[PDB]
């Protein structure tokens, strides 16, 4: 694509103003919040809590997995994960998340 995983998440360390903690990422990932949307009160809501399985929208719909051993591709276009971040962020949290929380988030997540 036009980035890497790794520059992606320096990107955000260096924004955040600390590196990544991928323990910090999974225990958002699978926390279940209040200040959203209803209907998604976690990032697992679609993504499952296994994120090397596929996922589902809230009709249904199949999700590929957000797991790279999964799905090759994945955190390989900067725009992409700016774009899903800022609505998914919003829709589980209620906020846009944080550069910290996005580091955080991608460095679990690359990894799995
Ligand atoms: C359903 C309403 C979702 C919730 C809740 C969350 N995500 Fe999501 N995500 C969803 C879709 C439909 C998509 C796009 C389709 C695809 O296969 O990518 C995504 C995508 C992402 C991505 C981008 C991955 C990439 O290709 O670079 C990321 C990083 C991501 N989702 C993370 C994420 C987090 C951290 C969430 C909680 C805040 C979360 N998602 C919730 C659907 C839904």
């Amino acid at each position: 694509g036009d980035t890497s995983p790794a520059q992606l998440i320096a990107g955000y360390e260096a924004a955040a103003g600390a590196p990544a903690d991928a323990e910090r990422g999974r225990a958002l990932f699978l926390s279940t919040q209040t200040g959203g949307k209803p209907d998604t009160p976690s990032c697992t809501t679609c993504h499952g809590a296994d994120v090397t399985r596929a996922g589902q929208t809230r009709t249904g719909k199949e999700i590929a997995p957000l797991a790279p051993s999964a799905t090759p591709d994945r955190f390989t276009d900067s725009a992409r994960v700016e774009k899903w971040l800022g609505r998914n962020c919003n829709s589980v949290i209620g906020r846009d998340c944080t550069p910290g929380e996005k580091a955080d988030l991608l460095a679990w997540l690359a990894a799995q």
